[PDB]
């Protein structure tokens, strides 16, 4: 493996200051033009709107259009102009530091797997969510698909396991993934009717379309704000701070193109413009730039560093969502 930050030191331990847990929720397919705070027309956010200090970024380039191009480089070291999706998998990321110097890290996934992220890490730090084997959250849908929040269940309990450890808990959703927008949320979050389904997207009436993806949106600001909320359950022993990015954004037929997934040469803007939250408690002394910072997904590296109080040279100038 090549190595990048084997210089890394953490300033400050947990057993000489509040230990400190985070949760980095992978967003998958969502849009920065379909977010209420980024001036879209419908109240995608109306939970995540009522938590005091969470911020969101409006300017935010993914570093890819794909899940397997995109994730691995958000972990990375490298910065999106010198990234190689093919080699990716042999570099020490951002996991594999904060590993090293001893947070905890867990990668929980309702999506796909970790895209060779977690590679080098003991296979129990994984776990599958999208099978009822893990997710107690499936049944609650005719399609039995298991639900983002599933992977909240159960955390109380690896924090116990982890007791005055720094943890950093990875939640990889399923988010908005298509073709099947529909299937991606639950009863009472089919606000926007009519819904499209089926798999043949451009045949579905647009705003039918629209629809189905909005209300899977909705379904996320509920799984962070439960997040945030999750977190206020241990704000007492631990810094906790929650960050949000999502992956890549998708085409609803702009120039007729669906999904997501082309290259960034002819990529078009719907597909990389992706949004970003981040909320941490008052008591961390995190600060969050400025919400219409220039950000990509370089930014996610030096950002889980900064978190934990760990210095790397190779990213030492490095741009990130806080101070």
């Amino acid at each position: 493996t090549i190595y990048h930050a084997k210089d890394a030191v953490q300033a400050t331990k947990p057993d000489m200051r509040k230990p400190r847990l985070v949760v980095f929720v992978v967003g998958e397919t969502a849009r920065a033009d379909h977010v209420s705070f980024n001036g879209y027309e419908r109240d995608t956010f109306p939970q995540l709107a009522k938590i005091d200090g969470v911020t969101n970024f409006s300017n935010v380039t993914s570093c890819g259009t794909s899940t397997a191009y995109s994730v691995p480089c958000m972990f990375s070291y490298l910065g999106a102009d010198e990234y190689d999706v093919d080699t990716a998998k042999y570099q020490e990321n951002v996991l594999d530091t904060l590993d090293r110097l001893g947070v905890s890290i867990l990668w929980r996934d309702n999506n796909s797997d970790s895209k060779g992220v977690m590679d080098k890490l003991p296979k129990a730090q994984f776990a599958d969510y999208k099978s009822a084997t893990n997710n107690a959250i499936c049944n609650t849908n005719p399609y039995n698909e298991c639900r983002d929040v599933g992977m909240l269940v159960g955390l109380d309990d690896f924090v116990a396991a982890n007791n005055g450890k720094d943890m950093l808990i990875m939640l990889h959703q399923m988010g908005n993934h298509g073709p099947a927008y529909f299937k991606r949320y639950d009863e009472k979050f089919a606000k926007f009717t009519p819904v499209c389904e089926g798999n043949e997207l451009a045949k579905c009436e647009h705003q039918s379309l629209i629809n189905a993806y909005d209300n899977a949106l909705l379904a996320t600001d509920d799984f962070i704000a439960q997040s945030i909320q999750w977190l206020q359950t241990h704000s007492n022993a631990y810094d906790v701070s929650m960050l949000y990015v999502s992956d890549h954004g998708e085409s609803l037929g702009e120039n007729g193109v669906y999904l997501h997934g082309m290259p960034n040469a002819f990529a078009p803007k719907e597909q990389r413009s992706v949004p970003a939250f981040f909320w941490t408690d008052k008591q961390t002394g995190i600060t969050p730039m400025a919400t219409d910072t220039v950000l990509t997904h370089d930014a996610i590296t030096p950002t889980l560093l900064k978190l934990f109080d760990v210095t790397a040279d190779k990213v030492k100038d490095r741009t990130a969502f806080i101070r």
